[PDB]
């Protein structure tokens, strides 16, 4: 089998991408926040708090005649920008463009913190990380990639976002009119639970290629890039008047710049990120001050090739025994 879905940014700075999801039977439609930095597949339902509810569309598992209460299970997560959810369980049958798997858990938030209450177009998240990440207790649960693998032609899923524009999520299949040139693949390691891998170097602007390893996870629920300070001073240094503000936390730049390019090494092979896919826009309406999409991660603990990085680029997340990624220009 194989599916198809595609994946809109949620405002005009590509800040996320959410990709419809149907649940139940008869299906109920949400949209969903594809992270591969995760392994849960949670939603707001008819068990969230109602004042923790602004907007987003529910599920209703009584509506839904396959739904099943996993008994005993719950759940609960927090991200790397300090929000969180938690609650209890359903088993049901769940589809993307196409593909379905039947006896997804489904995680039912009881509990949602401010910033996904604040966020009316992300209905929930679809984890797509290596399930040992996933958070159901006692039983942990598989993803919906883990649950569909067997059944799919290949079992692989990519990633193409867009800038400013809608993409595709394709499941079982690598679209090969998707991209140009080759895909170049690199190794994983599983061991954090991420799709980890290490960059060969980069280049800013038309300067020399830095041959660098710089170890991060690829996470498609990250919105910005973030690597080590060096690497990002170096990158900022090329913009007349950007600063690193405390205040603002991150590096500002003057709204009037024209940004550079960024590259990172794939093996030999090189992803260009170009320099508009770095301007997030003012810091506040109408300030002259835009925020970068370049950040340092020293306080992350880990580097983080999100959206900035993987909207320029075909990415395969190749789930082999041996799993690797596969990175392509396109």
């Amino acid at each position: 089998s194989t599916g198809s879905a595609t994946t809109t940014p949620i405002d005009s700075l590509d800040d996320a991408y959410i990709t419809p999801v149907q649940i139940g039977t008869p299906a109920q439609t949400l949209n969903l926040d594809f992270d591969t930095g995760s392994s849960d597949l949670w939603v707001f339902s008819s068990e969230t708090t109602a004042s923790e509810v602004d907007g987003q569309t529910i599920y209703t598992p009584s509506k839904s005649t396959t739904a099943k209460l996993l008994s005993g299970a719950t759940w609960s997560i927090s991200y790397g920008d300090g929000s969180s959810s938690s609650g209890d369980v359903y088993t049901d049958t769940v589809s993307v463009g196409g593909l379905t798997v039947t006896g997804q858990a489904v995680e039912s938030a009881k509990k949602v913190s401010s910033s996904f209450t604040e966020d009316s177009t992300i209905d929930g998240l679809l984890g797509l990380a290596f399930s040992t990440l996933n958070t159901v207790s006692p039983t942990q649960q598989k993803t919906f990639f883990d649950n569909a693998k067997a059944s799919l032609d290949s079992p692989v899923f990519t990633a193409d976002l867009g800038y400013h524009a809608p993409g595709t999520y394709n499941f079982g299949f690598i679209d090969t009119t998707a991209y140009t040139g080759s895909i170049t693949y690199t190794a994983v390691s599983t061991k954090q639970g991420f799709w980890e891998w290490t960059s060969t170097g980069y280049a800013v602007g038309s300067g020399t290629f830095k041959s660098t390893s710089i170890d991060g996870i690829a996470d498609t629920g990250t919105t910005l890039l973030y690597l080590p300070a060096t690497v990002v001073s170096a990158y900022w240094a090329q913009v007349s008047g950007a600063k690193s503000s405390s205040s603002v936390g991150g590096y500002v730049f003057p709204c009037s710049a024209t940004l550079p390019s960024f590259t990172f090494g794939v093996g030999s092979a090189r992803i260009v990120i170009p320099g508009d896919y770095i301007d997030f826009g003012p810091i506040s309406t109408g300030s002259s001050s835009c925020f970068g999409g370049i950040q340092s991660s020293a306080g992350i603990g880990i580097n983080i090739f999100g959206d900035v990085a993987l909207k320029a680029a075909f990415v395969v997340f190749n789930g082999a025994t041996t799993p690797t990624l596969g990175f392509a220009s396109k």
